[PDB]
């Protein structure tokens, strides 16, 4: 299904082969489980514990929710993360934070993800994420993004906030980018 795969992503046929080669190179069995994913991701952050964030990142890749990320799942997410539009990329990130796939983000979900990011960055969570604690960042995040103040952040509130603030966007995307470097 390389032809079906090429039609659905931003990659050519020969780029897909270069991607497959690298995929098997790192995943001999042809599929990636959580641990393998956590191992690979861990390296992007040696000064912290990125396993919990890598956990959320894994599920977002595992769209079929099979606990096993196939090559197409991998390319499908890369197609977006690597060469998707800001709109497409932000939607991917919103979906990552929307853990229960409510269609919305609550403070509890925000906390989980953000607590994962702080642990990942360790004590070197530079201005990327100011504020001493995750709880303090989450409250400042929601205040700015939850425009109608109903304690919920919808996709639209999320996009508008990001569109009107280069800072909010980075604190969200930064971690998705490290992978498409
Ligand atoms: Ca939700
Ligand atoms: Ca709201």
């Amino acid at each position: 299904g390389l032809e079906q795969l090429e039609a659905q992503t931003n990659f050519t046929k020969r780029e897909l082969q270069v991607l497959y080669r690298g995929f098997k190179n790192e995943c001999p069995s042809g599929v990636v489980n959580e641990e393998t994913f956590k191992q690979i991701y861990a390296q992007f952050f040696p000064h912290g514990d990125a396993s919990t964030y890598a956990h959320y990142l894994f599920n977002a890749f595992d769209t079929t929710q099979t606990g096993s990320v196939k090559f197409e799942d991998f390319v499908t997410a890369l197609s977006i993360l690597l060469r998707g539009t800001v709109h497409e990329k932000l939607r991917w990130t919103f979906n990552l934070y929307d853990i229960n796939k409510d269609g919305y983000i609550n403070k509890e979900e925000m906390m989980d993800i953000v607590k994962a990011i702080y642990d990942m960055m360790g004590k070197y969570t530079y201005p990327v994420l100011k504020e001493d604690t995750p709880r303090q960042h989450v409250d400042v995040f929601f205040q700015k993004m939850d425009k109608n103040k109903d304690g919920i952040v919808t996709l639209d509130e999320f996009l508008e906030s990001c569109q009107e603030d280069d800072n909010i966007m980075r604190s969200l995307q930064l971690f998705q980018n490290v992978m498409v470097e």
